[PDB]
């Protein structure tokens, strides 16, 4: 009765206020705007990856959407078994499948911009270290730290980045504990790239500011500014590294619907396409800081500056 987009997620959370929420929102906008339909299924564990993708393929859906490094092996295999079913993979890369489109993000480029913001706010307080909490380091995840570090160093090479890995995108309790550890060490800015776990980092930041500690957090995926309001007016969210996974999902769903699915291609959503970067409006960033950020942004887009894909501590 309808063209249907089916999302298989490795997370039991489309309300994660970040990544899975953006993807579902994009699929949902596509369906609403095109008189189509959509649904999703959660595949918490590995053993459910193959059967989950297979069931949607057996329903002859218009498009099957899968995200992350946990689902890619299952997509690689399943796409070969169902050559006539279209699949979209987000945050991972598939080769040799003309029925699969891979959407990847230049998140190192966007993270460079928030690194500049972090370094400037840290210097403002005489701090020589900033924090970074990442959900997991598999797949393309290392791009965030690589760009964040590069942006921090572009402002001041002596500022150190202190990294904590949660090893989960669905544990806010862990997010708060890791944020507490960083703030307790004297850091005043933390960039969180941790999906649902990240909501706990934002909570810890709100709790600290509420009681007079001058701390900040930089959000991810969505413009998380309102998520950090702690006293009725002010927010602890310095800025956010926005990643338009919603636009990628919406646009490719439309191409599938229209017969122009770019099967077999990897599509890069970057700073020049405005698919990553910072929000258009940033109450906590001054005009001076914004001009500095915009300046670096232009040098990255033109390639005058190329942002690394791996941080210094991860390079030989
Ligand atoms: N595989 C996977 N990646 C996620 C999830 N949540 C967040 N991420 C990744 O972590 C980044 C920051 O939230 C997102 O842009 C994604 O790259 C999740 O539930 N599963």
């Amino acid at each position: 009765g309808d063209f249907v987009v089916g999302m298989v997620t490795d997370s039991g959370d489309i309300d994660d206020k970040s990544f899975n929420q953006q993807v579902w929102e994009g699929i949902s906008r596509f369906a609403q705007e095109n008189n189509a339909k959509c649904k999703y299924v959660t595949a918490s564990t590995d053993a459910e990856y193959v059967p989950s993708l297979s069931a949607f393929a057996d329903e002859n859906m218009g498009l099957v959407v899968a995200c992350g490094s946990f689902l890619v092996e299952a997509v690689i295999e399943t796409s070969a078994r169902f050559p006539k079913q279209k699949f979209l993979v987000i945050d991972a890369v598939v080769q040799d499948r003309d029925n699969v489109v891979s959407a990847v993000f230049g998140q190192n480029e966007g993270s460079f911009l928030v690194g500049v913001a972090a370094a400037l706010k840290a210097k403002e307080a005489g701090k020589s270290a900033v924090g970074f909490i990442v959900g997991m380091e598999l797949g393309m995840m290392p791009l965030f730290e690589a760009g964040f570090e590069a942006g921090v160093k572009a402002v001041d090479p002596d500022i150190q980045v202190v990294v904590e890995v949660a090893n989960t995108f669905s544990d806010p309790q862990k997010g708060q504990a890791l944020a507490a550890k960083l703030y307790d060490s004297g850091v005043n800015v933390i960039f969180q790239v941790a999906g649902g776990t990240g909501n706990g980092v934002i909570k810890e930041a709100r709790d600290r500011r509420l009681n007079g500690q001058d701390v900040w957090v930089i959000g991810v995926d969505r413009d998380q500014y309102m998520d950090g309001v702690y006293d009725g007016s002010k927010s602890v969210v310095l800025t956010s590294m926005v990643k338009r996974a919603d636009v990628a999902a919406e646009r490719i769903s439309k191409m599938a619907y229209d017969g122009s699915f770019p099967g077999g291609q990897s599509i890069m959503f970057g700073l020049e396409d405005k698919a990553v970067g910072i929000p258009e409006e940033n109450p906590n960033l001054s005009s001076a800081v914004m001009e500095k950020i915009r300046s670096f942004e232009e040098k990255i887009v033109s390639k005058e500056i190329v942002v690394p894909v791996r941080s210094a501590r991860m390079m030989n």
